[PDB]
């Protein structure tokens, strides 16, 4: 079985896995939206009783699998819980980052774009007021991605945009095809601290902006000034032990693969806790010290409420690199922020794809190379949807990457801690560790832990799944019925994985 050669590569692939886009947008617009800096409260509390917890597990069921040469939860599942309803749920584990990896790449490919048109100047140059600086940079998203401009949920993208996908995924199978020590791990130590090169760099000069609207120090004060009465309001406890959840990656079988490369015996306690840790601190720390301070200084602090509210995406795919063709080497500024985010994609993207080429490579014999590049191919080829479908992203990101998370969040718990056994699934986690997990996590794994998933579920299962369902355009049936059968597919490659077994 392929291993990481080494401790620290490790913990850059994990990190790399949980560093991404979300670190430098998502995070900071949820934390002024709820509460500001009163917003840390409930956040290093989810982190405790939720992120932290559940990562532990979710590296000792694949580290558990690993040694036995299964990566992927079909698989796991079934050896926790020798039951044909294991199986099943384990499909999800493969499930889930597949259809998130066939929008997110694609997503991807935009930063990739994006960083080449500003490096060589193909991007506007406004000329006054906000929205005339805005909406030129809005109109070359919209060209790129080709936005309807009918009453036809069809989108046009660019060609500019179809080959920068084309290299994107190149890019992808270049890593991964290299395999795991060769590959993704001799890749993590390239771009981890190149990430941290290119965001030290952006938090300094955000830091000097200076316009007649305000200043970062505007930015970062708007930020963490806390506003202790957003504490009540649920939806804002809610929205923290989301935030965590999502940033950490938990959930979507990625971890789980990862872990599987790590031998029998070698720690996971505090290399686990390190990986999660680099996570929160290039969220907070470098994620929150560039985005909204920048909108921020450039806007004025007038306009704060109103960026925060504008979202993650139009923040730093609009607002930002409006803001730069605005700046002071501007240009060179732009291309800094999306080869960021490229890279930030990039290292979660190979981690994505892993579990489905793990699952091919363990359960289906295939070669790495033969496993890559078929992996590779049913993505590029599903995400066409994504790429000529409007909303089709949206949906798939709904079931799989919000709902499906979250659902796979606690059924792993359940089986691990549950009916595999709350003892033997400690033991597992502590087992090699460098320092012993806390007694006290014994009963928040048990009942903490899934308490707060279940309570996430129901309530984001009784608000938003009403909405999706009746008021969406009839085209959302189309991606439903792609991405179902998408999972009958991947549910007859498990049942052809058994029966396979059952002739050898
Ligand atoms: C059917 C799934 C695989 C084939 C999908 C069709 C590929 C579409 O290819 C198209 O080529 C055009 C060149 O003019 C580009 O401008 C489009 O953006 C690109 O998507
Ligand atoms: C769901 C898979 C996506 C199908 C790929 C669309 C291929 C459409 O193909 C071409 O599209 C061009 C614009 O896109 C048009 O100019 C052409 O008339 C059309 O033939
Ligand atoms: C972390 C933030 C980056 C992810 C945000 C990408 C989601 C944006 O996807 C959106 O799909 C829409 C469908 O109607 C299009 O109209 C939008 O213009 C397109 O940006
Ligand atoms: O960027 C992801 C991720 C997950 C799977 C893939 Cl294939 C690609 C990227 C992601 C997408 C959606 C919601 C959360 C997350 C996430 N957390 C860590 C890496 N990662
Ligand atoms: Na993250
Ligand atoms: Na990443």
């Amino acid at each position: 079985r392929e291993h990481w050669a080494t401790r620290l590569g490790l913990i850059l692939a994990m990190a790399g896995y949980a560093v991404d886009l979300g670190n430098f947008l998502r995070f900071p617009v949820q934390a002024a939206e709820n509460g500001g800096g009163a917003f840390m409260i409930p956040y290093i509390i989810a982190f405790l009783l939720v992120g932290i917890p559940l990562m532990w597990i979710e590296w000792a069921m694949g580290r558990y699998g690993g040694a036995q040469g299964h990566g992927t939860t079909p698989a796991i599942f079934y050896l926790l819980w020798r039951n044909r309803f294991a199986k099943i749920l384990g499909v999800f584990g493969l499930w889930i980052p597949l259809v998130v990896a066939i929008y997110y790449v694609y997503i991807e490919s935009w930063t990739l774009g994006f960083a080449i048109k500003f490096l060589v100047g193909l991007v506007p140059e406004p000329p006054t007021d906000p929205d005339s600086i805005l909406r030129p940079f809005k109109e070359f998203l919209y060209s790129y991605i080709g936005v309807p401009k009918g009453d036809e949920p069809i989108l046009k993208p660019s060609l500019f945009a179809y080959i920068v996908f084309l290299i994107t995924m190149f890019i992808n199978v270049s890593i991964l095809i290299r395999g795991i020590s060769k590959g993704i791990e001799r890749f993590a130590k390239i771009a981890m601290p190149t990430l941290f090169i290119l965001a030290v760099f952006l938090v300094i000069r955000v830091f000097l902006l200076e316009t007649p609207n305000g200043t970062a120090a505007d930015g970062l004060n708007f930020l963490w000034t806390p506003d202790f009465e957003k504490l009540k309001d649920p939806g804002v406890w809610i929205a923290a032990v989301g935030q965590i959840f999502f940033s950490l990656g938990l959930g979507f079988g990625a971890i789980i693969t990862f872990a599987s490369y790590v031998r029998k015996d070698q720690d996971i306690v505090l290399s686990g806790l390190t990986a999660a840790t680099l996570n929160e601190k290039a969220e907070v720390i470098l994620g929150g010290s560039i985005s909204i301070p920048a909108a921020v200084a450039f806007f004025g602090v007038a306009n704060a409420v109103a960026i925060a509210k504008a979202g993650a995406f139009n923040l730093g795919f609009i607002t930002l690199p409006a803001i730069f063709s605005q700046t002071a080497g501007g240009t060179f500024l732009g291309f800094l922020w999306f080869f960021l985010l490229f890279f930030a994609g990039l290292t979660s993207s190979i981690a994505g794809m892993q579990p489905m080429i793990a699952f091919l490579e363990d359960e289906l014999k295939l070669s790495r190379k033969h496993a890559v590049l078929w992996t590779a191919a049913i993505v590029f080829f599903s995400a066409h949807l994504v790429m000529f479908l409007n909303k089709s992203l949206d949906e798939m990101d709904f079931w799989a990457g919000t709902i499906g998370v979250v659902f796979f969040g606690l059924t792993e718990l359940i089986i691990f801690f549950w009916i595999f056994g709350a003892d033997k699934a400690w033991e597992e986690i502590n087992r090699g560790g460098i320092i012993k997990v806390p007694r006290i996590y014994y009963y928040v794994m048990r009942y903490i832990t899934p308490a707060f998933l279940a309570v996430l579920l129901v309530v984001w299962a009784r608000e938003y799944i009403p909405k999706i369902m009746e008021e969406t355009h009839w085209t959302v049936w189309i991606t439903r019925f792609y991405i179902i059968g998408l999972f009958l597919f991947l549910t007859f490659l498990v049942f052809l994985a058994e029966r396979r077994r059952n002739h050898e």
